[PDB]
């Protein structure tokens, strides 16, 4: 059992006998050295960076402290004086405990003799220490090597410090009545140049039988140290004169072939052991737990209610990101386990300390601060925005753009999936998802802005600007971000007013004036138009129809001013009306914010009742909608995967509508009733449906307020031409929620609020876009009542809906003249083929 | 076929049916094995969540009871497979080799049946007539 | 036969060229590198028997030709 106290320094000196994460390795290694000495002998632990090394190597010494092996204190190569042979510091440390032994025991005859024997070798070693530091040979010292000492046998003449130390440790063992001396080193992560003297000395002087060595470090770092020292042997002239790749290939192989065997001489393979990572200990969800770990989240808790480590991270990942319980949430915790223990503990320590302190109130707010400090290094490497108080959606939308270009994936880039190849990008991906769920939490206007200008800005560049070697592609991003102004956006509607211009400069076959989500209403009148087709006029509509039509407009100056009807403007306008409720006239300004001062310019990369109270009733309906949203804004908890998934469904659904309803203009589009008929107003009715249908599928599939979805087991499609499949989804959901005795607000807050917006109401049921047939009515009549079910009150008057079914009356909440409007390039020539 | 039905999102909507997605379907069913969610969501993984664009380097009745009925068949498949799938042991050689058997079989089938289409080959009973179904 | 019980089940191979080639490619190795990979088997598998036999081989290989991975 392991109980981890988060309110502890967790330093190597402040460890305990039960808080050790790794204990089986500690116990297992202990007998191995004893059996080795029972009857080279260089051990080596292998540790991933941050696994736990200095703390571990201290525990084994503690076990060997209480056959009998004496252990020297741990020596740190980094924290040592430069220009100091490591043979000196071992001897000095050895002398201290031996000198403590001499003044320990009671007999005097041996003590007077043992001390003299110990000092005989020390003087011998001291006079021979000059060989380790001198840079040149002294001919005087030749007469010193010839001089043989007395009373001591040396099988080899000369200085040969190897035997002098070997004889020194042998006498050191007699005084300490031990079998062998344990020499332990420490990690050299901080400065691995200092570790070269450790390897050189071990293979030269610690070749005895009573010395056991336990090294510690990163194995993948030692290899780069030895390889660099191998190249120093080659003469610099040879390394330059012969630069042929044929010779360079064999030279590189020889260096690799040399140090590969060299490391085997120092550390034998059967002696190497590794420290298991945080993942390899607890184990995955499917497999059983090898050695479970329990942590103390709150302070001052009884030991009984200690929570598991995985539940201690799922408490943060699932709640700090508002990510629903599922396999996708397991992606983050699995990645976090693979991180080094030092990083994981510091993330866990900070988040839980602040949550308790706050309790004595936004969970994602507390998690974002923890993640910012932890992966600050990867933030600077990727160049993301890093100023503390400059947070906001304006910066975040720029941040997500930087990440996507780095990841080189425009399809799933805005999903923020931690699946990149470089470790830096994986850290950035999880960090960004934390910030996405912090500002977007508890706000509807902020949600749409993230969807529209954050996620949308990546998709548009992928398909329409990327197709325009990478160095030339580099400046395209530089000017595109300046043109559309991703760094700073004055209004959501203005982005759509700029989005249309970007995509307009991309023609299509037969030059039909219908584009991705937009149609090009003709601003002039073409001679001899068939049927009732004419030039679009705003003044024809009245009431809410004009207000809705005013928002869904945008103009581009391209040597001849072009008019555009868009869905993006309607999406953006809602994100502006729902911003602030403290003023009334602000929403009126939002209605005509862009209709007057548009003056849009072509992008550089492309060459080319009473009028006093006319909108008084419209304001009341919007004002009533303000009270409805403001009481529900608390409930919404968008995630970093919800917005990405919603947009992807939107992109595919919207791309289908703009493609199928392109050749379906056969002079009978006006007064369209059969599904084959398709006019301009028919496309706009489906695009609004394409937005709401896309939300419906993903809102239930992924959301933090619902444990299980209510779509149910069934295939899903998109209403490209038929609303019938969109009708059954609402009907089936209505059945399931009735059984559970649940309302509509507390399950699908996003879908309910959008469907109740007065601005989106007229576009649902236009005059010329409603399908009327024998079976079209069957699904549509239920669909009309289905929408009425969600909204508290009746949508429209029964008589108004009756007129649309059959074929004078004034329409307030229904567009009356967009159907008859023409389209640039849509020369009405052919006729509808019917059978 | 719905899993194999993949739509390439481009200037024109292009749809393909491939045997690999059949291979890619079964290869992911056994991954989760439980929760009745991954297997159910496997039947719809390309419908609207996979919109592949051409690379920049290039030059461009009730279905409610039948849906729950089809799910248990692969649930039936998994429990019968899991009783023997442990005793088998593959290796490096004899798993790459079968792919070369598979890859070359696809080339010959596609090449031969490419020009074996006629105006009356639909559900054709002649040994030479072929259609889209005969390719599959 | 001491390398036969090291590749045939270590790599899940039957009696054939591939199993015999792998013995040869474990024989072209230097004798210092041949001992350590071979010694890792009987030392560890004795502890196991007091399985993951193909994984036990990968355990021995990881410490056998580790450095060539960086190339
Ligand atoms: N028993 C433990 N419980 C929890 N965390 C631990 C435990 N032991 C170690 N750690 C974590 O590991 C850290 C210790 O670092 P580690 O043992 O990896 O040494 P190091 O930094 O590589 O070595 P050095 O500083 O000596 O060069 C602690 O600060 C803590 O984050």
């Amino acid at each position: 059992k392991i109980i981890i106290n988060l309110f502890a320094p967790n330093l190597p000196g402040s460890t305990k006998e039960d808080d050790l994460i790794q204990k089986s390795l500690r116990d297992q290694l202990v007998e191995s050295i004893r059996n080795s000495i029972a009857y080279r002998n260089v051990f080596f632990v292998d540790g991933t960076r941050g696994a736990g090394k200095t703390t571990f190597i201290n525990s084994v010494v503690k076990s060997l402290n209480s056959v009998n092996i004496k252990c020297l204190p741990t020596i740190d190569p980094t924290k040592l004086p430069r220009h100091e042979p490591i043979l000196v510091t071992v001897t000095a440390r050895l002398n201290k405990m031996v000198s403590d032994k001499l003044k320990g025991y009671w007999a005097s005859n041996d003590y007077r003799k043992q001390k003299e024997q110990w000092q005989n070798h020390l003087a011998q070693l001291q006079r021979g220490l000059h060989l380790l530091t001198d840079k040149e040979y002294k001919p005087e010292y030749f007469s010193d090597a010839l001089k043989l000492d007395a009373q001591l046998d040396y099988s080899i003449g000369g200085q040969d410090l190897s035997e002098i130390f070997e004889e020194l440790v042998k006498r050191a063992c007699e005084i300490l009545d031990c079998k062998a001396i344990l020499i332990t080193f420490d990690d050299i992560d901080t400065q691995f140049d200092a570790g070269w003297d450790v390897l050189e000395s071990i293979r030269k002087f610690f070749n005895s039988r009573k010395l056991v060595v336990v090294a510690t470090g990163d194995l993948r770092l030692y290899s780069q140290l030895i390889r660099g020292k191998q190249y120093e042997n080659y003469s610099k002239t040879l390394l330059e004169q012969e630069k042929e790749s044929v010779r360079l290939a064999e030279r590189g192989y020889m260096v690799e072939h040399l140090e590969q065997q060299y490391l085997l001489k120092l550390f034998p393979v059967q002696k190497r052991i590794q420290l298991k990572t945080m993942l390899q200990l607890v184990g995955e969800k499917g497999k059983a737990g090898k050695e479970e770990i329990k942590v103390k989240t709150e302070p001052g808790m009884q030991d009984i209610d200690a929570i598991d480590v995985r539940q201690a991270i799922g408490d943060a990942v699932r709640e700090g990101l508002n990510l629903r319980e599922g396999s996708d949430a397991d992606m983050y915790v699995n990645e976090l386990l693979k991180q080094p223990v030092r990083l994981l503990m510091q993330v866990l320590q900070d988040f839980y300390t602040k949550k308790y302190h706050a309790t004595s109130l936004s969970v994602p707010n507390l998690l974002r601060n923890a993640l910012y400090g932890s992966m600050l290094s990867s933030i600077y490497r990727a160049g993301l925005n890093y100023e503390q108080h400059r947070f906001g959606m304006d910066s975040l939308c720029k941040d997500i753009f930087t990440y996507v270009k780095q990841d080189r994936d425009f399809n799933t880039g805005f999903y923020l999936r931690p699946q990149s190849e470089s470790e830096a990008l994986r850290n950035c991906s999880i960090y960004l998802a934390s910030q996405v769920s912090e500002n977007c939490q508890g706000s509807l206007s902020k949600f749409l802005q993230m969807l529209l200008v954050g996620c949308g800005s990546v998709s548009i560049f992928n398909q329409f600007v990327t197709e325009l070697d990478r160095e030339k592609f580099e400046q395209l991003i530089s000017e595109y971000v300046a043109y559309m102004s991703v760094g700073r956006i004055e209004s959501a509607s203005h982005w759509a007013n700029r989005c249309c211009a970007v995509v307009a400069n991309s023609p299509n076959d037969e030059k039909i004036g219908v584009f991705l989500g937009m149609v090009q209403l003709n601003r002039k009148s073409r001679q001899h138009m068939p049927g009732g087709y004419k030039k679009f006029n705003i003044d024809t509509e009245n009431g809410l129809a004009k207000a809705a039509m005013a928002s869904s407009l945008s103009t581009v100056a391209s040597n001849n001013l072009m008019d555009f009807c868009s869905v993006f403007n309607l999406i953006g306008a809602i994100a502006d009306i729902s911003a602030c409720r403290c003023e009334r006239s602000a929403i009126t300004n939002a209605f005509n914010k862009v209709i007057a001062q548009t003056t849009c310019i072509v992008p550089p990369w492309s060459e080319a009742q009473d009028d006093a109270t006319e909108f008084s009733d419209a304001i009341t309906k919007v004002e009533q909608w303000l009270k409805n949203v403001n009481e529900i804004e608390i409930g919404i908890r968008p995630s970093a995967l919800l917005i990405g998934k919603v947009w992807s469904r939107f992109y595919f659904n919207l791309n289908n509508v703009a493609d199928q309803h392109k050749t379906r203009l056969y002079r009978n589009a006006e007064h369209g009733r059969m599904a084959s008929q398709s006019n301009a107003a028919k496309i706009m009715r489906f695009n609004v449906l394409a937005f709401l249908h896309a939300v419906l599928v993903e809102e239930s599939l992924y959301h933090s307020v619902s444990d299980r979805e209510y779509i149910g087991e069934g295939l899903r499609l998109n209403p490209v031409t038929s609303v019938d499949e969109f009708e059954k989804k609402i009907k089936i959901i209505g059945e399931k929620l009735k059984a559970d005795n649940k309302t509509w607000k507390n399950t699908h807050p996003l879908f309910f609020l959008l469907i109740s917006c007065p601005i989106l109401h007229p576009f649902i049921f236009p005059v010329g876009g409603i399908n009327c047939s024998v079976k079209a009515l069957n699904k549509e009549t239920s669909f009309n009542k289905l929408i009425d079910e969600i909204v508290g009150d009746k949508l429209l008057s029964d008589e108004e809906w009756d007129y649309l079914t059959k074929n004078q009356q004034i329409f307030q909440n229904t567009i009356t003249s967009l159907n008859s409007s023409t389209i640039v390039g849509a020369s009405y020539d052919k006729d509808t083929p019917a059978r």
